[PDB]
């Protein structure tokens, strides 16, 4: 019930504490860092894009991690899209700070990635921080802070133009938070990181994410005061929590690898869409929005389909990315927890 909810809630917040310290400590190295960019020639232009869970105010979890955007400005950019994938491009350009990474008329992530690499291991060195390496292109470098905080740091192109045409049917929020938002936020810059699908660059929106979560309501007055106090927030950190716990069980053989909170946030903002009023989702209906959101994700799993919320066709749950018995499994975890009033939530 909503008690046992509210009580998940609470435990939460015991956590606050610890997770802004840290991310403290992740802004005095990323500040550092980013001031000595600056020196090098290639990436001069870097700026901090300040995205992520943190900075959504639903970061519930991991003090000893944190993702981190580095956005470079790139005038002039024009886009091939990379086969009928929707999501993955190759970049052109219509001097150029990143002429040196140039193959022909493509810029290359493999190239720019090695700089970025590098340069930032010369700075790293020259105080309790050093670079360690993962799997995966973006991120593109891995920080550690006083051999403890890990931080992901991703490059971004930033490109002031129009949204790609593959957005066109995407960002939904119409009859949510207006036409006048969807025109607004799309007249905001985009952004491409480095992103195997080659090399390819993926869109991304996380700053467009970012908004919608601090300024989600359709009243625009929508958690400023107790009488607009709504639950959306708190159902998406319940949704990330339940992943993490669920995810917490098979840390030995990890089935559910694959699932991140990415996919938990796209299927939340699908929700919102569809319960576009305040009303549902009214503080003291907490369970019924809860069920609302486990009960879509449960409909994404089932039927293999959960679209990027800015490019439609851009389907995180197909079987090419994710096999069919992992999203399986995963339902039949789900589907238990719900039926069962979610004891893993049990103290
Ligand atoms: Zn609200």
């Amino acid at each position: 019930g909503a008690s046992k909810l509210r009580a998940v809630l609470e435990k939460l917040k015991l956590s606050r504490d610890d997770i802004s310290t840290a991310a403290g400590m992740v802004k005095g190295v990323v500040d550092h860092l980013l001031l000595r960019l600056k020196c090098d020639s290639a990436f001069r232009g870097v700026g901090l894009l300040n995205t992520g869970s943190y900075y959504e105010h639903v970061k519930i979890s991991a003090p000893n991690e944190f993702d981190v955007m580095f956005k470079l400005e790139v005038p002039r950019i024009q886009l091939e899209e990379y086969s009928n994938t929707r999501a993955y491009y190759f970049v052109k350009f219509k001097e150029n700070p990143l002429s040196q990474f140039l193959e022909g008329e493509i810029l290359s992530a493999s190239k720019m990635l090695s700089k970025f690499r590098k340069i930032i291991k010369e700075e790293i060195n020259d105080t309790d921080v050093i670079m360690k390496r993962k799997r995966g292109g973006s991120p593109a470098v891995t920080l550690l802070i006083s051999e403890k905080i890990s931080v992901d740091i991703t490059l971004a192109l930033e490109s002031k133009s129009s949204w790609p045409a593959s957005t066109q049917e995407g960002l939904r929020i119409q009859n949510w938070l207006s036409a006048k938002v969807r025109k607004q936020l799309r007249l905001k810059p985009f952004y491409l990181v480095p992103k195997h699908a080659e090399e390819t660059w993926r869109l991304s929106f996380s700053h467009i994410e970012k908004e919608i979560l601090n300024n989600h309501g359709k009243s625009k007055t929508c958690c400023e005061n107790k009488e607009e106090k709504c639950c959306r927030k708190d159902c998406l950190k319940l949704m990330k929590y339940l992943l993490e716990q669920l995810k917490e069980r098979f840390k030995d053989k990890k089935h559910l690898d694959k699932f991140s909170s990415y996919h938990v946030k796209t299927a939340f903002f699908h929700v919102c869409t569809q319960n576009p009023q305040d009303s549902q989702w009214d503080r003291k209906d907490l369970g019924l929005c809860f069920d609302n959101c486990v009960t879509y994700f449960l409909q994404c799993l089932r039927t293999e389909k959960l679209e990027n919320y800015f490019i439609p066709e851009f389907n995180l749950f197909s079987s090419n990315l994710i096999d069919k018995r992992s999203k399986e499994f995963l339902t039949k975890q789900i589907e238990y927890e719900r039926n069962n009033e979610f004891p893993v939530f049990d103290e």
